[PDB]
Parts: structure tokens; sequence; C-alpha cells
């Protein structure tokens, strides 16, 4: 039962690796719009509304989870793209 919630949760877990520079840096070398940074953004939030959405916290059989850490975790881990988008769109500004 926890390896079921692990698998709702793997699509959360992307966080580490979209986390990685790289992968923020092809993104931006495609050169996206305006309006697909704040789609990026939008998607970042609805990730956040998903890490509010820690609602199973089901003691799994007799032992009982620590489910803030996780929160805690995934938001932090968020929070990295929106700092990413910030630095970008300065850039951006400077080059155009």
């Amino acid at each position: 039962k926890v390896n079921e919630f692990l698998s709702g949760f793997t699509k959360f877990e992307w966080l580490c690796k979209e986390s990685i520079q790289e992968s923020i840096k092809k993104f931006s070398k495609n050169g996206p719009t305006l309006q697909n940074y704040e789609d990026q953004l939008k998607k970042f939030s609805q990730i956040e509304e998903e890490i509010e959405k820690i609602v199973p916290t089901y003691k799994i059989g007799a032992m009982e989870l620590m489910t803030h850490n996780i929160c805690t975790s995934l938001s932090t881990w968020a929070k990295e793209w929106k700092l990413q988008y910030s630095q970008d769109l300065h850039k951006r500004a400077r080059q155009l």
C-alpha cells in the first residue's frame, strides 16, 4: 500500500529529475513564448496544489508516517523552478 502511494507519487517525484539545470536549459533553448513560460509557472502552481494534496496519511498497518517532511521536500524542490524562470526571464529582457 505504501508502494501504491509511492506509484501515485512518482509523478510528483519527477521534481528530482526536472530539478537539473539541463532540462530547463533545453526547454529554454527551445526559445518558448511568454505564454509558454506562463504555462510552466501555472503547471508549477498546480504541482504546489498537489504538494498540499498530501491528504493520504493512513497509518501503514501499525506505523504512522511523517508526511510533512515529504511535503516540505516537494515545496523546496518546487521553488527551484520558479527561481530558474525569473533568472531566465531577466536574460531574455537583457538580450532583446
